[PDB]
């Protein structure tokens, strides 16, 4: 009966608002006031949402989705039959919940200490070391010590997590948890499509990699850099070598052309986290998109508090499932990286607002990549010389131009293979290809194959380097960021063209383009109501993911790199 399916999705939606609101409320109260009291309330709300998932999921499974006419009710009910972890029996779910809590807490309290002196946390202490030290050994101490204290301590938990997370997946009809995750894209050709895309970025990444490799050989010496080999994983300015912009100063194409201290200028000019978020809000409203509601300004946590309260710092954006209350929680630092991350979180928020009228089961991005790309699009524009000049964090030529593209490459191209490899790895863990006997070996095999990195210190039994990246102990899928990095350029190219921009794509700045706002709004309003190629068509006028836009943005940089690498006889890649 068509009418019994309408009634059920109606009830599911009313009761999910209540129960999902209560839980997000409590997970926030925890996340911005870690107590044991806020841990008790969080744990009680877990149960309550499991018990709601089970009730509604068991009812949804009694429907034959084959016999159901209405496509919206059909899609809603098929998602509700997926209970996730709530599929697990009582004991196993208790244990699943506790392992995730344990994993994340171990990552969060891990420090690295010097004998007789100070213990450094990841944020900001070790991050600063990796960003500003130019001494092999000091980079190594932080790189190895972070792996030693965070990675190794996670390993004890990881086999039981894989077993429970695959058990939930199988009870929802998937083969393993990697299957489940990939199913969010609704794209059977996903693994092929993804690989094609990564293969089109290889000329840019190999050329950038070779050139940076030569620059590290200049600074750190011939005995430490093989000009025909992988780069050591601790010399790229970042704990995971996922972005390389902190070594902009070793790799400047045109040192002759001086570029400003964005960070010194922000401090110098009395930039606060609040001003940083107000700039993002303004950019969105320049586009004709939506302003954050007053409530967001009052309830958000835009900076680390100083009232004693302890908090989880990792930047995240929060939907409270009532169409009114949205929040960012970020221990914002006053600089450029964090201004871009503020944009990224603000794009999460914009999406929440745009799709607040859909039923909650459709309150998600058209795919996870879409969710991650929105803010980055606005930020490509923010980061232009023309725009930074107008915030008065830059002054202002071809030299300046290649310099800008290099800065961008180090944040965008560099991240391409890293974002690809995380879930390459996890997918093989979940499918049983990789066992705990070779978690670590297979990590490094992929670090080599995709990124062209090696570990400065030979790894040993008990090492578990993936546990040293947040997203692994916290069980947050990562392929979304690879997708985002591709599609964000596609979105920029389209909005730029909507906005009437002529000439090279990288000089485009879309500030105040109502046309660009429109293209994005109508896609974001769709939520998860339709298969994603529809949202792509809306934005870009075609329905494929495509590296064309990215290659085109960096084309001047590719030309330069190729002439430069050729001039030095670089041998691209690494046997
Ligand atoms: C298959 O069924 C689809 C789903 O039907 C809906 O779901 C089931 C479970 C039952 O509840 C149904 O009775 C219900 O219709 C169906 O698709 C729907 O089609 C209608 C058009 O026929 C679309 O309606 C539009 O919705 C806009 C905004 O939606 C929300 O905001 C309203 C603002 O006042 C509000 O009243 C309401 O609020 C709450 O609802 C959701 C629950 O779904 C809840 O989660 C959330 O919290 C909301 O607050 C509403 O949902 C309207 O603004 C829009 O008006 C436009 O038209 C006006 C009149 O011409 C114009 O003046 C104006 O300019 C607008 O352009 C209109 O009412 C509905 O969005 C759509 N549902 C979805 C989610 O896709 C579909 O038709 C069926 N398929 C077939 C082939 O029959
Ligand atoms: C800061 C950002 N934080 C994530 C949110 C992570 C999270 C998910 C679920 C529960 C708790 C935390 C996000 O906003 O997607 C992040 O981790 N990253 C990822 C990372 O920093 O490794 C990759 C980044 C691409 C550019 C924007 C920031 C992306
Ligand atoms: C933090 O700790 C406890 C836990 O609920 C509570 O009594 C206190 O008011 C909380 N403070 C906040 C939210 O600032
Ligand atoms: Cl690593
Ligand atoms: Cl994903
Ligand atoms: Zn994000």
């Amino acid at each position: 009966d068509e009418a019994e399916a309408s009634k059920f999705v109606e009830e599911y939606d009313r009761t999910s608002q209540v129960v999902w609101n209560e839980y997000a409320g409590a997970n926030w109260n925890y996340n911005t006031n870690i107590t044991t009291e806020t841990s008790k309330i969080l744990l009680q709300k877990n149960m309550q949402i499991a018990q709601h998932t089970l009730k509604y999921g068991t009812q949804a499974r009694k429907f034959d989705v084959n016999q159901l006419q209405n496509t919206t009710i059909k899609r809603i009910i098929k998602k509700v039959q997926d209970l996730e972890r709530a599929a697990l029996p009582a004991q196993e779910l208790e244990e699943y919940n506790k392992i995730l809590l344990d994993m994340e807490t171990t990552y969060s309290v891990a420090t690295v200490c010097h004998p007789q002196g100070s213990c450094l946390q990841l944020e900001p202490d070790l991050t600063n070391v990796m960003a500003t030290s130019r001494k092999y050994e000091d980079l190594l101490w932080a790189w190895e010590g972070w792996r030693d204290k965070a990675g190794r301590a996670i390993l004890q938990f990881y086999p039981k997590y894989v077993e429970l997370i695959n058990q939930a997946a199988r009870l929802n009809g998937y083969v393993d948890a990697g299957d489940s995750w990939r199913s969010m894209y609704e794209t059977p050709s996903l693994e092929q499509d993804l690989e094609r895309l990564f293969q089109e970025l290889q000329p840019l990444y190999l050329n950038l990699h070779a050139y940076v490799r030569r620059a590290l050989h200049r600074h750190y010496g011939a005995q430490h850099i093989n000009l025909e080999g992988p780069i050591p994983a601790h010399l790229l300015g970042n704990m995971w070598a996922q972005t390389w912009s902190n070594i902009y100063d070793l790799v400047v194409p045109f040192p002759s052309a001086p570029s400003m201290d964005t960070t010194e200028a922000m401090l110098k000019q009395g930039w606060t986290p609040r001003r940083m978020f107000k700039e993002a809000d303004d950019f969105f409203t320049s586009l004709g998109l939506l302003p954050v509601p007053p409530e967001f300004w009052q309830k958000s946590m835009l900076e680390k508090p100083t009232d004693g309260r302890e908090v989880v710092c990792h930047a995240s954006a929060w939907d409270f499932y009532n169409g009114k209350d949205f929040r960012i929680k970020q221990c914002t630092t006053v600089n450029l990286e964090d201004l871009v991350v503020a944009h990224h979180e603000m794009g999460h928020i914009q999406y929440f607002m745009q799709y607040k009228d859909l039923p909650v089961a459709l309150r998600e991005g058209a795919n996870p990549g879409f969710h991650e790309a929105i803010g980055d699009v606005l930020a490509l524009s923010v980061s232009t010389p023309k725009h930074l000049h107008s915030l008065n964090l830059l002054s202002s030529s071809d030299e300046h131009d290649i310099n800008f593209l290099m800065k961008m490459a180090l944040d965008k191209i560099a991240f391409i293979p890293f974002s690809y490899l995380v879930d390459q790895w996890r997918w093989r863990v979940f499918d049983g290809s990789i066992t705990k006997e070779n978690y670590n070996q297979e990590w490094w095999s992929l670090r080599l194959k995709y990124q062209g990195l090696c570990p400065p210190v030979p790894r040993t039994q008990g090492d578990f380097d993936p546990g040293a990246k947040f997203h692994i102990p916290s069980s947050v899928p990562y392929i979304r960021y690879f997708v985002s990095f591709i599609i964000q350029f596609q979105f920029h190219e389209a909005l730029c063209q909507a906005a009437g921009h002529t000439g090279p794509l990288h000089k485009c700045d879309i500030y105040q383009s109502k046309e660009a706002g429109q293209r994005l709004a109508t896609a974001m309003k769709l939520g998860f109501s339709r298969p994603w190629p529809e949202a792509m068509q809306l934005i870009t006028g075609q329905p494929q993911m495509s590296a064309s836009a990215m290659l085109s943005y960096f084309k001047p940089l590719l030309d330069w790199l190729r002439t430069e690498n050729e001039l030095h006889g670089e041998k691209l890649g690494w046997p």
